[PDB]
């Protein structure tokens, strides 16, 4: 792909954040805490899930931006709308707002409803993700893999702004402590 000139900086919005998360300094990396991390509870905070946003909305243009998931065992990226339900249980799919793909169980698929199981040679180590909003797109890229396709979401309804969207997972196994970090330019 020639997307890389779209690159925006992307950092992560505390306020959305489940209660749970780490967020560093430099508001470019997530974790999931052992505990609590003694925040109060607001209402844009995602309550079920390790979920979080980036501060930037995005109504217009293209953007793209890549994430390192070094070492994780499970995780949900892509976008997301603002308006998306925070509180309670809810699917990743189109429908409720969200174009992602995840890892889970050692498969990779995308958030349709009914989930699309992805073809992935090359386990990635960082992910490209582009958006085109006019054209109705959202792409992943395989940058461990020189950028190769993994999924593409057209006759995108975004239907509002969008933000970029993370989930560090859940960490039952003990496998899946390590950090979502936002890449250089
Ligand atoms: C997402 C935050 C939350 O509701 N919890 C409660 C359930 C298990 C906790 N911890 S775990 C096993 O390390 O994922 C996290």
């Amino acid at each position: 792909h020639h997307h890389h000139h779209h690159m925006v900086h992307i950092t992560l919005d505390r306020n959305t954040a489940n209660s749970w998360l780490i967020i560093s300094k430099d508001r470019r990396q997530v974790r999931m805490g052992d505990t609590h991390q003694n925040v109060s509870d607001n209402k844009e905070r995602f309550s079920n899930y390790p979920m979080v946003l980036g501060a930037q909305r995005f109504s217009s243009g293209k953007m793209y931006w890549e994430v390192d998931v070094t070492q994780k065992e499970a995780w949900d990226l892509g976008v997301c709308r603002d308006s998306v339900q925070r509180k309670g249980q809810f699917s990743l799919s189109p429908e409720n707002g969200f174009w992602t793909i995840w890892l889970w169980q050692d498969s990779y698929e995308a958030g349709t409803s009914p989930q699309t199981t992805l073809h992935i040679q090359v386990p990635p180590c960082q992910i490209g993700i582009f958006v085109d909003y006019e054209a109705g797109v959202v792409s992943f890229y395989n940058i461990t893999d020189h950028g190769s396709l993994i999924y593409t979401f057209s006759e995108c309804v975004f239907a509002g702004p969008l933000r970029p969207f993370f989930n560090v997972g859940f960490n039952y196994s003990g496998g899946n402590a390590a950090p979502l970090k936002l890449c250089p330019l």
